[PDB]
């Protein structure tokens, strides 16, 4: 407990791809590179030569390979997967020292799932089982873990961020040192995605003035999946308004606000004070009590390197609308060491070690705040 210099430094990645680590599955092992999803609860790998594909999962290699006899059909709002589920054997060689008989879904069609240029073959789906596909009896990769081992049921994250980024997943625990000052704790509200409740909203230390229901409208999650910070379409259509206002010294399209065109700059010009910070209370664990977790332009204005038709530096804005509620994505996390701590049922926040700021601000985890009516800010029906 408290230092994992084994697990510091397994994670892997590039802009816009996302957090990658290995694993083995199978014996003897097969090495794949597989995205760390706290938004999604399935294991499911290549396993057919996709042209997108490094490597893939090959079941006839593996002796401890056994067949459930099962599809499943996955598919999101935009793109699909397709599956044959068994079991195997599965290890992860920077992380605890154990090897757990572990549901894989082998991925045997897809589209607009894995992508083209990237260095990762299948996805870690860390949330529960309620969302499981095709459903809760499916056991989630971590519930194998914690039931086949001693490893404590608790895993932490350190996203990086800003070509190739970096982080840490300590399975099992927490590290110390991937982090300064003091952990607070959001009560997880139900287990089957990591449900959050956001009960107040600033930018720039300014109210946004919302019934705090619309900040979980359906509701608001904790993604390592996801990129963006997405704000339900009231929500961000306020919060824009809002940072529009913040940031008046300068003059922007209304295409790059909905993420339509990027904005770009001179290089080393980027003019971050002009961008305001954006403040999230989340529920505390006592009755009446919140924090406040607080992120930077560094966090929100991502660079985008791949344009071709262009120079300089360009950014494009990661905070979008949705309809599936708040997802809380890379774009909060890279501010902050992230605690999933399942075994109480709550998600630990404190300021991250590697988060990149400049020398006027940085990411900030603060409290106690007084918070009335807190419940009443979760979604019912
Ligand atoms: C299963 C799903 C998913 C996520 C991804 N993620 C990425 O490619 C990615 C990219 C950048 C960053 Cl920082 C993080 N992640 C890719 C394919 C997917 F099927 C469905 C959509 S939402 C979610 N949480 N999981
Ligand atoms: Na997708």
């Amino acid at each position: 407990r408290g230092s994992f210099v084994e697990m510091v430094d397994n994670l892997r990645g590039k802009s816009g791809q996302g957090y990658y680590v290995e694993m083995t599955v199978g014996s003897p092992p097969q090495t794949l590179n597989i995205l760390v999803d706290t938004g999604s609860s399935n294991f499911a790998v290549g396993a057919a030569p996709h042209p997108f594909l490094h490597r893939y999962y090959q079941r006839q290699l593996s002796s401890t390979y056994r067949d459930l006899r099962k599809g499943v059909y996955v598919p999101y709002t935009q793109g699909k997967w397709e599956g044959e589920l068994g079991t195997d054997l599965v290890s992860i060689p920077h992380g605890p020292n154990v090897t757990v008989r572990a549901n894989i879904a082998a991925i045997t069609e897809s589209d607009k799932f894995f992508i083209n240029g990237s260095n990762w073959e299948g996805i870690l789906g860390l949330a529960y089982a309620e969302i499981a596909r095709p459903d809760d009896s499916l056991e989630p990769f971590f519930d194998s873990l914690v039931k086949q081992t001693h490893v404590p049921n608790l895993f932490s994250l350190q996203l990086c961020g800003a070509a190739s980024v970096g982080g840490s997943m300590i399975i099992g625990g927490i590290d110390h040192s991937l982090y300064t000052g003091s952990l607070w704790y959001t009560p997880i509200r139900r287990e089957w995605y990591y449900e959050v409740i956001i009960v107040r909203v600033e930018i720039n230390g300014q109210d946004l003035k919302m019934d705090c229901k619309e900040y979980n409208y359906d509701k608001s999650i904790v993604d390592s999946g996801t990129t963006n910070l997405r704000l339900p379409k009231k929500v961000f259509e306020a919060a824009v308004k809002s940072i529009k206002a913040a940031s008046s010294t300068e003059k922007f399209p209304d295409g790059f606000w909905l993420g339509e065109q990027l904005v770009c700059w001179q290089a080393g010009t980027t003019p971050w004070n002009i961008f305001p910070v954006i403040s999230l209370y989340l529920m505390g664990e006592v009755t009446n009590q919140s924090f406040r977790i607080t992120i930077l332009p560094q966090q929100y204005l991502r660079p985008v390197e791949d344009v071709a038709t262009s120079q300089d530096d360009c950014y494009k804005f990661a905070i979008s609308q949705s309809s599936t509620g708040t997802v809380m994505g890379a774009v909060i996390m890279e501010g902050f060491y992230v605690v999933f701590d399942r075994a109480r049922k709550r998600i630990g926040f404190a300021v991250s070690a590697c988060h990149v700021h400049d020398e006027f601000r940085t990411a900030a985890v603060e409290g106690p705040f007084v918070t009335l009516d807190m419940e009443d800010c979760g979604y019912n029906i």
